[PDB]
């Protein structure tokens, strides 16, 4: 379940154990480690149970040495026991293993008929004995492993050492992940980079098939053949940019105006022959998804707002039950899991602590599985989910989310077709969805071209300290987002409310210092809201209405129609986000606030 | 439940009984009284059941004496029984008591060790034995009482007499009301002046912490230190001919303060044999309920807030899926009904147009059936639902709802047991809920007893135009309701947020004109939030924390701990509603806003 | 200039050298390191020139040992030479130091008299002997250090080890940054976190006045009184590889903190043998400059402010007439040129239209010639002038100028020696100037170390809409620039005035909404201003005073002294600029305004 390896000048056992602690979120039923001093004395220590047991034993009888491998196990072959736990040995050959060697018994009898005593049930032990064999005939660890790897079928990863030669480790990625961590005169490796953070941030991710020879001072990478490939050491990931601001003053402004392009990119590879094509999920996929009867979405901030929009879509268009929840609230409560529930997480950054906690928790609760909708490749939410859909918006530098939100919405709309319930309705539905998606980039462009009007409109808000945003249905979460945006970058106390709840409280607040915005109401809703604002005429209440030019609404003295171009219904919520983004942007511009880095806010909330 | 005491020249039994009769609106399961003659002969009579039984018993066997005390009991510790009814005795010490001694176990032990025999199951008996013990070492009843008080935890509201010295009563106002009634050559005391109207109209209201020593011809009041305190004696005009708000300035005030009795009425006939009893729903329905797999709740405003708490309850305590939605949102969208779904509506008035439309719409979407939780008999939601549970709160006249909310909560919590889907126990869950509910009224009185404190706190808010209310889990909808209340009757732009989401937007708004309130956080949460408010120290950000005194939280200069009495966790959400109602009320008083009829709001919104 | 320290199981020499490598971007002229093995054998290497030389020298040595310290030097006291490099020793005491011990002569004489031999010209060496002396009396290294710190006056970030006991390091911060890196069973320290990145991301920043005792496994921090103080370790969730802001939140912030190094770059190659070396100007430079009888300076904005400082310098220290004028005023009027007049333009960008026009016009007016002080090579102003001096501050991205201003001041101060006319009567003028210039970089760092206090002070201006900045003589243009900065990035209406003119008008304006700031006044001036603010106590007039702590100024209730460390008089105006820059920056942070791109301002005004 977890692998860790170190080759250093200092004692590495403490580091190995700490690595395993940090791998506890996965696995596991047993654990163990094996280290080696300079004289070649290998000390091995294994327990059935928690890592804490192993650390306990390790404490009162310390392991000394600068070379070592450690492992946490989730048994697949052989009952959980100290006997079957890793590392496994073949005399001087020591091995840790993740995944499965599929052809175990063939090779095990092959080697058994060669003098090898299999003391365990695991498929792993075969690895050890085989490496032993191949080393029997000259060469050293590398050549040998290079021969042995092809003789193992299966998705797996393994780290291998010879205690007669502590200066080298060998690794093999063949269906299960491994990453190397670069230290100073020492080097590490693990099944996930989470394990190496205490000790390094320089990583070399192995490619599928790669084989690595690691020393204190060197790291050589090859493939199945043995031909020295080179791999680069990433760290991040979220670089900026300059520069890439182009004709725009601010990262956030740029990110607003690139939304058509970002959406095009989100659509790329996912539309064909007038249908939604999510085949990128896998050959299976279309079959895990078929079993889903309920959707649970978890997110924070703006991502929560996108989830909130998607609920309306899933329930009305696809006919699937869908719940959306603040991740903080999910992780801290005992919940009731619905039958056949898909867990979806929404996250720009993929690192938000609350949302990650929610996903991990979901794993113990009996969810069908998880899908991450995310904007940053190789992030934690992505690595830890069963399925992932990247938004492809490009890096987003402004602290307030803009393109990340509209691309999230795009992907969520794409899921609707691929998850319908509710068949027969039906092709009319996926049809309308795809037509809308095809229209979307241009509709956004239309909307961006209203910027001068929105920029003029912002003068009505730049001296305000309160605002109320109203919305109904698939537009309520758009009002939420518009309010959040005004909070974020202009510091105005803007609050969103469901349109039908105005009379139940907020109406008592409305006056000249608290403008009311409604997002895309139909005529019936508007009549109701006009009547409401008439109730507070004597205090100078103003209604602002972003609405379809086709609707024919007529401005009055206390109600200002801000007409917009027509849109396909199915994408209207995405469309109507843009003006609210532009409004917040232009208010901030007038006030002179720090748009890209608003006070007290962070791009990503990753620590607790 | 009800206390009456008397000290006169004439016989007082008839007066004490008439007092009890006049206190009957406070739910009770039993009653008793004790009187002493000039010679020191003490007579006590106690009966299970109605005051009528007690009076009748007293008639065959007339009680002589000018000194006496009297009590109706609402059982919290020890079943209703003659054995457990008050007054309780420790030889010459005779005591009546309202409320809950938090440390009765340890005290009962220490007193048993000193040789006292406990004949009842009540916490109350420890008071009598403890006073008897402190009196052992000589002194005045007063000094003994003063010694006893510090060793007591919780609400020890009490009236005490020593049958050897019938010339004095001792009273301690702790946890519920006590009013002194001044006669001519006689004095009286009761938990409400209604009890005393037959004999006087001059009253002195006792405050939390006051201790009174009373004789026929004098009244001396002091705190636990001994220091005299002055309290003014007001004369009562009126009788109760006013459209009675009685002693209260506003209907909303009355309705906040009658919450204990309202709740008692909500429980009538619904607890039997230590279990929840909803047999009123009929045998036919207890069957339907076994079939429910999912709960759906529709409501508007404050009713929506109570539904929102219940979500957390049903999911964690009953392990059933529960969803809660604004009625207008549900009616105007096409939804996906869950398998075997119960439709629940919450509504004070039963006529709210959105909620009613929601019920009607649901009639054709395939729910198992509908249940209405309501406060108005005969109303639309009650007639059109399959089942109905009335809150029995009495009429609510204030436009903002208070007792309707807490009675709604009381019903919802009772529904938990009868809709349980967990296994094992489940049994202890229903026991905890039942004990919680039996304690709830006393708990509310303890909160009401904090009103002066809350009234001082209101000064920090009276001139604000913004506020942010935070809560996590089952306290988050309590923050919703707190904020709504401040909006409603004080016109302050108060907004509620999930505690976990503060860093995701609202933190950017916080400064001196926008105080932050947290409802009932644990230490981990308080730490996160404390760090947050540190982030906006430079802008004069203030954090106000309502929390359990037992938590041992400590104030700093920008974080203010408003400690509260300890309460059972299952009813903490109800309990913590009260200080938020009191806050809004007192802010409104300072500003002089129209509490009972806030601008632009209506009792119910019955028109489309 | 740079400090690194390590205490580990493994050898730390390579780690030390790599740290220094990562500190190299900071101006240095030499480097050294010293490491101690477990047997207490101490190996020390020092070399003149780049870190590369040090690393080579290390190539020959088996530098074993787990404890050590290392340093890059920027000489202030004693020529750059291997003899003068750090670490400096006193037998078993080994010491690295950033900053300036200015009571170094008293201490060196006292220690010489006590039997110590000073083998170097540095101020640093007295620390090594002093600690040595203090350990001679006994106690632990920590106690000796506590006794020694108080005897030091000035700036010191120092790390200190005893080769006889290599398991402990001591560090003290006062006027120069230190930060601790926490590892796995090893610990580290550095003057700059960038040096610790290869081995850890967990830091504890030492604050002003702190003293730390570091072992492999412990960190204990405390103040000069031995009183343990606590600091929070925090994971560094920073992306160091993200873009050009490096570790900073804002370009302007980075440009403020970069000021010491920018200044070192301005000084590079312009001090030779204790004298200003402007030979870069050409062989026949002194030829033109000798003829100059009068200086005319033209500039806009902040550049005009530096010019304005220089006027005082030129006239008082070089005794040449100097005139400074807003460029647009000069270009549009018919002026009367002085005889043998040198035309100097100051400009960060070299492209400002008014300034450029000024120069061009001067071409036809009979000036001896033109000198351009500029920060961008190849700019119009540089190309079109006879002589040019570049400030070498590196690119400046912030719209408001910071390092451009202080580097300009540095160049202008160097011109003073090369343009002298006091005969004299001189010699010591140039010596003083060169001394101040040598100290400048660490003096600026000393100011930066006061940032926490300036941050705190900012709360006092965060909500103000007016301010008045006062200065006299060479501090008056500093007030000009402080006031400009506050206008620029916080949008507060701040205005500077000559101190002596306060009573001639602005005094009428003063009240609580308009704080008064004085920069670096002497006692006589201070008393005048104190009386002035008295006149307006009744309207809430506050006087904030930035002054030398050596002056012994005492705060009243409406006069607030903000003490600053002593500095060389001749560079006092550059010194006092920093706190006004930091003030404006922190006010903008609190208000959340666009620091890097303030509303309506441009980096340079190039169009007519
Ligand atoms: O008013 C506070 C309550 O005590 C509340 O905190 C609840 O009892 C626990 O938080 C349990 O939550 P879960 O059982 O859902 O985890
Ligand atoms: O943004 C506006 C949309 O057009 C929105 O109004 C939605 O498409 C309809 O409300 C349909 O939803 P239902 O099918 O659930 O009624
Ligand atoms: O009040 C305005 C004056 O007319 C003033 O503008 C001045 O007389 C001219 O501008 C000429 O000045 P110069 O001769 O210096 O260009
Ligand atoms: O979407 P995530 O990366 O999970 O972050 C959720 C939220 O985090 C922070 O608050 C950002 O400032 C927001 O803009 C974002 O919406
Ligand atoms: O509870 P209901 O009768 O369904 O009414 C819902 C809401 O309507 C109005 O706004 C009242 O002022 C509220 O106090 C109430 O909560
Ligand atoms: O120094 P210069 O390039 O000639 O520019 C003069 C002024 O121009 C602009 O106003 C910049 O914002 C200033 O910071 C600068 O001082
Ligand atoms: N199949 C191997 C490895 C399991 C794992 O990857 O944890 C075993 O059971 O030992
Ligand atoms: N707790 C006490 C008092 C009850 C009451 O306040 O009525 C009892 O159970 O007897
Ligand atoms: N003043 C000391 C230290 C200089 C520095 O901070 O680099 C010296 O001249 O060596």
């Amino acid at each position: 379940a977890g692998i860790v390896g170190a080759i250093a000048q200092r004692d590495v056992a403490e580091i190995l154990l700490e690595g395993l602690r940090r791998l506890e979120y996965r696995g596991y039923d047993s654990a163990g480690l094996a280290v080696v001093d300079a004289e070649g004395h290998m000390t091995r220590l294994r327990r059935l149970g928690k890592v804490q047991m192993l650390a306990q034993a390790a404490e009162e009888h310390p392991l000394h040495g600068g070379t070592g491998i450690a492992h946490t196990r989730w048994a697949t072959h052989g009952e959980p026991s100290e006997v079957n736990a890793h590392p496994h040995v073949s005399e001087h050959i020591v091995v840790v293993h993740n995944g499965i060697i599929e052809n175990h018994e063939p090779l095990r009898e092959e080697l058994k008929a060669r003098g090898y005593t299999f003391v365990s049930e695991t498929d792993t032990e075969v690895i050890a004995h085989l490496v032993n064999w191949e080393l029997k005939q000259g060469g050293t660890l590398r050549e040998a492993v290079l021969r042995a790897i092809p003789q193992l079928r299966g998705a797996y990863g393994t780290v291998i050492m010879d205690s007669r030669h502590p200066d080298t480790l060998l690794a093999a990625r063949s269906g299960s992940p491994l990453v190397i961590g670069l230290g100073m005169g020492e080097n590490f490796i693990a099944s996930d980079q989470l394990a190496l953070l205490p000790v390094t941030r320089r990583f070399i991710f192995l490619e599928e098939g790669d084989i690595a020879e690691i020393t204190r001072r060197s790291v050589n990478i090859f493939d199945k053949t043995g031909a020295e490939v080179k791999r680069q050491d990433i760290e991040s990931n979220l670089q900026y940019d300059a520069g890439d601001k182009g004709i725009y003053r601010h990262y956030m402004q740029k990110e607003i105006y690139e939304q058509p392009n970002a959406i095009k990119n989100t659509l790329t590879g996912r539309i064909s022959h007038g249908q939604v094509d999510l085949s990128e999920l896998g050959p299976n996929a279309d079959e895990l998804l078929s079993k889903v009867e309920h959707i649970q979405i978890l997110a924070c901030g703006t991502s929560y707002n996108s989830g909130m929009v998607s609920r309306y879509w899933f329930e009305s268009l696809a006919g699937i039950p869908c719940d959306v929840e603040i991740a903080s609230e999910f992780r801290y409560r005992k919940s009731a899991v619905r039958r056949n529930s898909l867990m979806i997480t929404l996250s720009q950054s993929g690192e938000t602590a609350d949302t990650l906690a929610g996903l991990r928790l979901s794993k113990e609760l009996g969810y069908l599985g998880s899908l991450a909708i995310c904007n940053v490749p190789g992030s934690s939410l992505v690595r830890e989910s069963d399925l992932a859909l990247m938004t492809n918006a490009g890096t987003e530098i402004g602290v307030a989310s803009t393109k990340a939100f509209t691309t999230q919405l795009t992907v969520l709309l794409m899921l609707v077709a691929k998850l319908s319930r509710l068949k027969g309705l039906d092709a009319s539905i996926e049809h309308d969805i795809v037509h809308g998606l095809q229209a979307l980039p241009s509709r956004i462009e239309q909307m961006l071209s209203q910027d001068k009007r929105i920029e003029a409109l912002a003068e009505d808000f730049s001296d305000k300290h309160h605002a109320l945003f109203l919305g109904r249905g698939d537009q309520y979460p758009i009002a939420l987002e518009g309010a959040l945006k005004l909070k974020e970058i202009s510091y105005i106390h803007a609050e969103a409310y469901a349109a039908g709840e105005l009379k139940h409280g907020p109406l008592a607040l409305i006056d000249a210092d608290m403008p009311v915005i409604v997002v895309a109401p139909n005529n019936e809703l508007l009549e109701k809201l006009k009547s409401n604002i008439e109730e507070v005429r004597a205090r100078g209440g103003q209604l602002y209405v972003f609405a379809d030019q086709d609707a024919g609404f007529v401005s009055s003295d206390n109600m200002h129609i801000i007409e917009m171009p027509h849109v396909e219904e199915v994408i209207a919520p995405i469309f109507y986000t843009v003006p609210l983004q532009l409004l917040a942007y232009h208010v901030a511009l007038i006030k002179g606030t720090d748009v890209d880095q608003p006070r007290n806010l962070a791009k990503s909330v990753t620590v607790e």
